[PDB]
């Protein structure tokens, strides 16, 4: 599950993963992050 500090970090997420960009790497280049869980935290809510 990917999870994003703001907004402006998930537009860029998924503008990022439009080739197919790991997302591990568009993670490390906007600042969202993986998760094994299902359930965002309130610091990455977006």
């Amino acid at each position: 599950t990917t999870c994003c500090p703001s907004i402006v970090a998930r537009s860029n997420f998924n503008v990022c993963r439009l080739p197919g960009t790991p997302e591990a790497l568009c993670a490390t280049y906007t600042g969202c992050i993986i998760i094994p869980g299902a359930t965002c935290p309130g610091d990455y809510a977006n």
